[PDB]
């Protein structure tokens, strides 16, 4: 239980021996005169300021941890930055609802954890330092030194200085912000105008992807708007409005359907509203319909809803409606027991032809008479009504939906289950395949007239756009999200010319699998225009509307270009306050110096800088990009990421070369097998971890947690039995250091050794090819858990001691292969090894080539140990084993023929089929073809397990004498006493019949 704590010692003096010699600084100036093999420059999403690290965080970044860690090894100049995100709408809204919280129930608070103070006492906290963080500006002193403090100790390459805050308390990144967007007005990427998005009416401004808590996808959906005027008589409740006209307001998204309406559908328990319009007309509808209009500009004044009445749906049944369209001239309003009130303006459009649930409810209603009697409906507003051809689907004829109802067997509105497979297999078809027929488009198929359709009724007035989020959008601030209809300043991603261009930079992008490319190629084609001008929450401002800053994920998109000069401008003072290392003043950036740096071909502008400076930068700049590799979770595929190409390739639009080059989607990090939720006691904070498993402790377990874009996960139990295998093994290293002696001088020829080193060389490649495909869970796999195996396969098959100078080397190898991993205990064992220097400086190591035939060799070998154990359990002292020279003769047939088989079609034996087929056909089998298909069964087995090298009439080592190699060892962990190894043509009928080369039988 202390053995961590001997972790967290070395960590502690490596992390200070370090940043004393500042290992991990680089500079693009001191290595532009030596090219290792170029550069390698990685960067993690900088990540919003409202909290510590957590775990999800750390295991999304460890992967570009361990890629510099590789490829220092290597041999490539690594660069690691890191940044860190306020610009955000998330800090804002978390200082809000701490705010709220202590002027509801005071400092000290007293409620009726859940609430925000209780998530900030849990950080251990004095009172009257909690009460500070009500305005945002505290947090941005606060949590930005934890980050470091946080990074430094779990041990990171990072330079320090090359790190930054991002709202404009840093100026020198507010000058970068203001530089991009001025060149992004230029170019014609950033316009302005009245324009749909999702939208907080708590927040006052668009609700876009990180602003929100809930449906981080979703977007405005649209929808036609009927309006149904309501006749005299009114029912008794619309009686005080007696100047105004008032319409039924109803949602629908078949607008080509609206022929066939034979009424209108309401549900008498539900509270529906009645407002006034901007032209002084009374629209009914639910009160989240009501303010979804009213910030699109249907209300007198924008988001207010001049309310005036309520009521029940109950009240409204057997009112007349003039509807559009329908050529029935007067319908009603009738009940509809089954409404969601999520979607829509709880008011829908009854097409009996084409909507199921229509011409069910519609059948209800007429079926039994209490179901109009308990909601008072005459007979005259339900039965003249039949249903409406004006859809012919060519499956179904005229009236589709009644059709595919009665085949369904429906009797009620609540076999919802039939009735939406119905709307399955009627809708879709169709929009397709339907084909109109009412006088104009006579024939025409719906797909087409639709729009137009739809545009008839809007101009005789008769219909209006409504925008809606389709599933719902909670917000940051716990405001459900409109959609709303304004003005924005917005990034113009719907344009051809530059959807173009950036999803060409998507094909030469690298991402690394087929999976993480479909969302890209998805929400390019999807991605519009993005609204990005705010106007309440920390961050930028926008450098000629002042009243409006900019949204978080739009000024996120290129700031690595930052990353490379941060270090030469604020010097890593977080806020920039701090002077310049070069001198160069904040109020000096204009646009035409940023111009000069970051452009190639920019003309040296008209400043106060010396020359020298200036080219510090352009050069450093020039070094480090592009991006080489950008890490993060799935879920920044549809929004950040899909940006970042797109604002690369509109600023360096000319350099294909300054484009991102490689992008890698892990999913997101869970606990145990557990959403990580810090409601359910399930959840870690990395300053939290990091002192239960030691930080190397903790890195181990975060390489084995996964590399599938699915969700990877983190199990503590497998922490600790990676803290264990690391005590071990430094053990196990004092203990080599221990014993120079009693392991053997001279040379290392037996076969075991030769066995083992071949081993440990494959190990060294396969590491190779695992750290380069970025797998490091098989990395781990390779790289650890199987040098391991062939370590301790060694230590045991070598009864004549291990040979020193090989054990040496599996030291450092080992060593080697895990520095990425666990850089302080190798650090550690580096300096045991009493090297001089930090092992960050070492090469990777080299391997030596690969015996084959003899790693299988000793496979074979290992294989049949494991089988003789087993069939030793039962009864001994004697052994005797038999091993078949040849194949015997059914199987030489049987062979001959599947190397037939094989050699005739490019490997694909043909199905059991066509194999038990030709085997009963050769007479040799008779006697056999109750053993010719078992047999052929097990081949394929290892024919699908070790190569085809199962197949060939001999193998390609000496069985016997592989065998006679370690018999000692046999007869010492079997605890015989002699065994006897005959050549199988000695033994007995069934041994000499029954046995094949590489499976040997044997008795005691
Ligand atoms: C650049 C700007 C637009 C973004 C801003 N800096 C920001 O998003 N900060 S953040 O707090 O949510 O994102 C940090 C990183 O960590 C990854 N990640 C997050 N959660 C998890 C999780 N549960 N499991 C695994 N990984 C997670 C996530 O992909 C992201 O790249
Ligand atoms: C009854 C419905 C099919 C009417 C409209 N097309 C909708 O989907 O809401």
């Amino acid at each position: 239980t202390a053995k961590v704590d001997f972790l967290k010692k070395i960590e502690k003096e490596i992390q200070q021996k370090w940043d004393t010699e500042r290992v991990f600084e680089v500079n693009a100036s001191n290595l532009e005169k030596q090219t290792s093999k170029g550069k390698y420059f990685v960067t993690f999403p900088y990540p919003y300021m409202n909290g510590r690290l957590h775990l999800g965080h750390t295991f999304s970044l460890s992967k570009c941890e361990f890629a510099v860690g590789y490829q220092r090894l290597k041999g490539k100049c690594c660069l690691f930055p890191f940044g860190l995100h306020c610009t955000g709408m998330p800090i804002k809204a978390c200082a809000d609802k701490l705010k709220r919280e202590i002027e509801l129930y005071g400092c000290p608070p007293d409620f009726p954890s859940k609430y925000q103070w209780g998530i900030m006492k849990s950080l251990g906290l004095s009172d009257e330092e909690i009460v500070k963080f009500s305005e945002a500006e505290h947090w941005l002193d606060y949590f930005p030194p934890l980050a470091i403090q946080d990074l430094k100790r779990m041990g990171l390459k990072v330079d320090w200085r090359r790190s930054f805050i991002t709202t404009d308390v840093n100026p020198y990144y507010d000058s970068f912000v203001r530089w991009q967007f001025l060149t992004l007005r230029e170019r014609n990427k950033i316009k302005f105008g009245k324009r749909y998005t999702i939208y907080s009416p708590k927040d006052g401004q668009p609700c876009m992807d990180h602003d929100r808590q809930t449906g981080e996808g979703v977007g405005p959906q649209e929808y036609t708007l009927l309006k149904l005027k309501v006749l005299e008589p009114y029912p008794s409740k619309l009686s005080g409005l007696k100047g105004k006209n008032i319409f039924l307001v109803a949602a629908t998204l078949r607008p080509e359907t609206m022929f066939g309406q034979t009424n209108c559908w309401v549900r008498p328990d539900m509270k529906y509203i009645g407002f006034e319009t901007v032209n002084g007309d009374i629209f009914i509808c639910t009160q989240k319909a009501a303010r979804n209009m009213s910030y699109q500009g249907f209300t007198k004044d924008n988001g207010v809803v001049p309310v005036v009445k309520e009521l029940m749906g109950e009240e409204i049944l057997g009112a007349s409606l003039s509807a559009p369209l329908t050529s029935y001239k007067v319908i009603y309003v009738l009940p509809m027991l089954t409404i969601k009130e999520d979607k829509g303006t709880g008011v829908v459009t009854s097409v009996p032809s084409d909507s199921p649930d229509d011409i069910a409810a519609l059948r209800d209603l007429k079926k039994k008479q209490a179901l109009r009697a308990k909601y008072g409906i005459r007979d005259d507003m339900v039965l003249p009504f039949e249903p409406v051809p004006v859809i012919e689907i060519p499956g179904f004829g005229n009236l589709s939906a009644v059709t595919i109802c009665d085949e369904l067997k429906i009797q009620s509105q609540n076999d919802r289950e039939k009735l939406a497979e119905a709307k399955e297999k009627i809708y879709l078809k169709g929009f397709y395949e339907g084909i109109m027929l009412v006088d104009g488009f006579k024939g025409q198929k719906v797909q087409d007239v639709k729009k137009t359709i739809q545009k008839k009724m809007i101009d005789a007035g008769d219909a209006l756009i409504y925008m809606e989020p389709e599933k719902q959008v909670m917000s940051r601030s716990s405001d459900e999200c409109v959609v709303a209809l304004c003005d924005q300043w917005y990034l113009d991603y719907g344009e051809e010319n530059w959807k173009k261009q950036t999803s060409q930079c998507l094909k030469n992008l690298e991402t690394f699998c087929e999976e993480t490319r479909r969302n890209f190629e998805a929400t390019l084609g999807w991605l519009q225009e993005h609204a990005c001008s705010r106007t309440y929450g920390l961050g930028t401002h926008l450098p000629w509307d002042e009243q409006w800053l900019i949204e978080s994920l739009s000024d996120s998109t290129i700031y690595m270009a930052f990353y490379t000069v941060a270090h030469l401008l604020q010097g890593g003072n977080l806020h920039g306050q701090a002077e310049s290392p070069l001198g160069i003043r904040p109020q000096q950036m204009t646009k035409e110096v940023w111009d000069y740096v970051f452009f190639k071909e920019a003309p040296f502008p008209k400043t106060q800088i010396a020359k020298e400076k200036l080219d510090q930068l352009k050069q450093e700049f020039e070094f480090w990009y592009p991006v080489d590799l950008r890490v993060s979770g799935k879920d920044l595929v549809p929004n950040h990421l899909s940006y970042y190409l797109y604002n690369h390739v509109a600023m360096w639009p000319e350099q294909s070369d300054k484009w991102p080059t490689a992008v890698r989607a892990n999913g997101h990090l869970l606990l145990n097998s557990e959403k990580m939720s810090k409601s359910t006691g399930n959840f870690l904070t990395l300053t939290q971890a990091i002192d239960k498993f030691s930080a190397d402790g903790m890195r181990l377990a975060l390489a084995d947690a996964g590399d599938t874009v699915e969700d990877a996960n983190f199990v503590e139990a497998m922490a600790d039995a990676g803290i264990l295998r690391l005590y071990t093994w430094v053990e196990w290293v004092k203990e080599m250091v221990a014993n120079w002696d009693s392991l053997r001088s001279g040379p290392a020829s037996t076969f075991n050794d030769r066995v083992f080193a071949s081993e440990l060389n494959a190990g060294i490649i396969k590491t190779d090819q695992n750290y380069e495909k970025m797998m490091f869970k098989e990395a781990l796999k390779t790289g650890f858990f199987e040098f391991q195996a062939a370590k301790d396969k060694y230590r045991e098959l070598a009864v004549e001691g291990m040979h020193r100078e090989l054990v040496f080397r599996f030291i450092e190898v080992q060593t080697l292969l895990l520095a990425p991993f666990c850089p302080h205990l190798c650090e550690h064992i580096w300096t045991l090894l009493g090297k001089p220097d930090s092992i960050m400086n070492a090469s990777w190591p080299v391997a030596g080539p690969v015996n084959e035939v003899l790693i299988h060799s000793s496979q074979y070998l290992m294989e049949v140990t494991h089988d003789l154990r087993l069939r030793l359990k039962n009864y001994p002292s004697h052994c005797t084993i038999y091993v078949a020279k040849n194949y015997p003769p059914w199987q030489h047939t049987t062979l001959s023929v599947l190397r037939k088989h094989f050699e005739a079609n490019n490997g694909k034996l043909p199905d059991n089929k066509v194999i038990a087929s030709e085997l009963g056909s050769m007479p040799e089998l008779k006697k056999y073809m109750k053993k010719v298909m078992p047999f052929v069964a097990m081949i394929k087995e290892n024919l699908e397990k070790m190569g085809p090298r199962i197949l060939d009439l001999q193998l390609e080592f000496d069985e016997k004498a592989v065998l006679m190699e370690n018999i000692v060892y046999l007869t010492n962990s079997l605890e015989l006493e002699h065994i006897e190894v005959k050549f199988a043509s000695e033994a007995e009928d069934k041994i000499r019949e029954d046995c094949c080369p590489g499976k040997p039988l044997n008795v005691f």
